[PDB]
């Protein structure tokens, strides 16, 4: 199955998942010259006073932090948004090394981790339903830079270790994700996909300008985790970003001026 290596990375995708080829994949370079301030783009609301987490689970890619998403709680609405879109999963991508980890790029440059908070739209009843159609998803995306520790991530590091290999799960309630914002909610947005397979171009990309910082040691604990299953060879989890796309006829809207 599909991974992050040589031999099944995402040069190997479009084989099985055609649609890596396609008109809107993700993710971009961002580049902040060309990207335009939309005045239609409505206030961002990100509302996740609500939110019930329920488990983390390392699913051979990267880990996912899961929520109960059976009512409206945690929500993103407005800017680029029509409706509400509910919050069902978050992870990230990283690096082997600070240099690299991002899947979006800002004027190339690469960040060393990215945090994704994925949100499916109400009016499509379930997740399932949602990447059936080109305004399924919501993507909200945060950059993260190597300095001082952030707070609200210590949890999730500290419970990595009993998620190590794939197919592991842990009990993860009562994490807020409030605590992975940055200050500003300033960001740009464009409609691409999926940056894993199946790839699909559901998703209405919402990614921040303003990083946020983790220490070195956070994001090494990251780099503890394994790809493979307990009991096989161990394949540290590193490098599970896709490189850019090609941005072919889109547009990149600023939230700020
Ligand atoms: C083996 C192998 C290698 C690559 C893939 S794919 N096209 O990346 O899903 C699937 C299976
Ligand atoms: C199908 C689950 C899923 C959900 C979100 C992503 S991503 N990396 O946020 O585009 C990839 C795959
Ligand atoms: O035709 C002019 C229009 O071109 C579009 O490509 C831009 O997105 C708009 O902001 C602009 O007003
Ligand atoms: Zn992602």
């Amino acid at each position: 199955h599909w991974g992050y290596g040589k031999h099944n990375g995402p040069e190997h995708w479009h084989k099985d998942f055609p649609i890596a080829k396609g008109e809107r994949q993700s993710p971009v370079d961002i580049d902040t010259h060309t990207a335009k301030y939309d005045p239609s783009l409505k206030p961002l609301s990100v509302s996740y006073d609500q939110a019930t987490s329920l488990r983390i689970l390392n699913n051979g890619h990267a880990f996912n932090v899961e929520f109960d998403d059976s009512q409206d709680k945690a929500v993103l609405k407005g800017g680029p948004l029509d409706g509400t879109y509910r919050l069902i999963q978050f992870h990230f991508h990283w690096g082997s090394l600070d240099g690299q980890g991002s899947e979006h790029t800002v004027d190339k440059k690469k960040y060393a981790a990215e945090l994704h908070l994925v949100h499916w739209n109400t009016k499509y009843g379930d997740f399932g339903k949602a990447v059936q159609q080109p305004d399924g998803l919501a993507v909200l995306g945060i950059f993260l830079k190597v300095g001082s520790a952030k707070p609200g991530l210590q949890k999730v590091v500290d419970v990595l270790d009993s998620i190590k290999t794939k197919g592991k799960s842990a009990d993860f309630t009562n994490f807020d994700p409030r605590g992975l914002l940055p200050e500003s909610l300033d960001y740009w947005t464009y409609p691409g996909s999926l940056t894993t397979p199946p790839l699909l171009e559901c998703v209405t990309w919402i990614v921040l300008k303003e990083p946020i910082s983790v220490s070195s040691e956070q994001v090494l604990k990251f780099r503890k985790l394994n790809f493979n299953g307990e009991g096989e060879p161990e394949e540290l989890m590193v490098d599970n970003w896709r490189p850019a796309q090609p941005l072919k006829n889109r547009q990149i809207k600023a939230s700020f001026k």
